[PDB]
């Protein structure tokens, strides 16, 4: 048998024999830390579980497969292998996927004081691999620090392909909405720099070290928007459904606090000169990357030339190949249905 298992915490992980000594690195997929005897290299190792149970399950595990395929990029994950236990479509239960085992999740990185260097060059990397996404068609729409990952070196990958076209799942799991911009709250229709908000965000929270907009759901985390950010404008509110229109005009209306007040001077490195200039540069793009009117919102295109963000500009890494299903996001299956068409993908 080409296969073992071993429990790995109250998971068990069947997996080929050349991944040995699982260590568990994640949970909420299952994830584990391993060695690779083939590619005498470590390996994260994710295990979906019956991922044709459900629709939003079954639409996210076959879409992230395929999505895979028509994608690369060193700032978006790739797969060393994907493989299935099982040995026939009747017997198909658990799809395990294969990466190069990277150091730290963005969530950890978050939680340090980072400078200047460190903190664009993360920031240039999400924008690289968000500009490759929005090149192959893909707008993310969910981009979170739990998401992404990093190694030692500073180097970035962005580990999912955001949402589709919902989606109720029984399970005790908790959907972070935190990072979601304006129009994805308010059930707008959106464009490519819907992925600047989550990115400004993920800046704030690395200056703050405290999420910027949170909210037990939108009701609440809209609130936190407004106040620090202040009520949007008519022309905002304009492009809102009559019903969503209403009630956003009806909450109690806020000015804003500007962006000094937002990330005052004593949040950045401010030692230098240098670091001096950086501070007044990082919150530039701060101000210009928060903005809740996405016509007003700076482009992915535009951040990626900001003087924060330039220093690190390269061709080979910005205008990459945008390779490579079609009617993917917009299909509507049954549990046999989506077994079968996952299965397909595992087994090619
Ligand atoms: C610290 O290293 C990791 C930590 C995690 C993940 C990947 C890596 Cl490389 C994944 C992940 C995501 C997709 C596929 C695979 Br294989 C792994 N999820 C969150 C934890």
């Amino acid at each position: 048998n080409q296969f073992y298992s071993v429990e790995v915490g109250d998971s068990t992980f069947t997996v080929l024999k050349r991944y040995q000594n699982l260590k568990p690195i994640g949970s909420g997929g299952i994830v584990c830390a391993a060695y690779d005897a083939v590619l005498d290299r470590n390996v994260a190792i994710k295990k979906l579980s019956r991922p044709f149970q459900n629709q939003t399950h079954a639409k996210r595990a076959y879409r992230e497969l395929v999505l895979m395929k028509c994608v690369n990029h060193k700032n978006i994950i790739s797969l060393l292998n994907v493989f299935t236990p099982q040995k026939t479509l009747e017997e198909f239960q658990d799809v395990y996927l294969v990466m190069e085992l990277m150091d730290a999740n963005l969530c950890q990185v978050i939680q340090m004081e980072l400078d200047h260097e460190r903190m664009s060059y993360l920031l240039y990397q999400m924008l690289c691999g968000i500009k490759h996404l929005h090149s192959a068609g893909i707008i993310h729409r969910d981009l979170k620090p739990s998401n992404i990952v990093v190694k030692s070196d500073c180097t970035l990958k962005i580990l999912d392909f955001g949402l589709a076209r919902t989606s109720f799942m029984m399970t005790p799991y908790v959907v972070t909405r935190y990072y979601r911009a304006p129009e994805v709250i308010l059930g707008m229709g959106y464009k490519e720099n819907v992925d600047i908000w989550s990115v400004g965000c993920i800046m704030g929270e690395m200056v703050r070290h405290k999420i910027l907009f949170p909210g037990r759901d939108y009701i609440d985390q809209w609130n936190k928007v407004i106040e620090q950010l202040g009520t949007p404008c008519p022309e905002f509110m304009k492009k809102l459904q009559p019903t969503v229109r209403n009630y956003v005009e009806n909450r109690p209306k806020y000015a804003g606090l500007t962006f000094p007040k937002l990330f005052p001077d004593s949040l950045f490195p401010a030692d230098s000169e240098h670091n001096k200039l950086k501070a007044s540069q990082a919150r530039d793009l701060l101000s210009k990357m928060l903005v809740i009117d996405p016509a007003k919102r700076i482009s992915v295109d535009d951040a990626l030339q900001h003087p924060y963000i330039n220093v690190w500009y390269d061709p080979a890494e910005v205008e990459a190949p945008p390779p490579q299903d079609k009617q993917l996001d917009e299909r509507e299956h049954t549990i046999e249905e989506w077994k079968e068409l996952i299965y397909k993908e595992v087994m090619n």
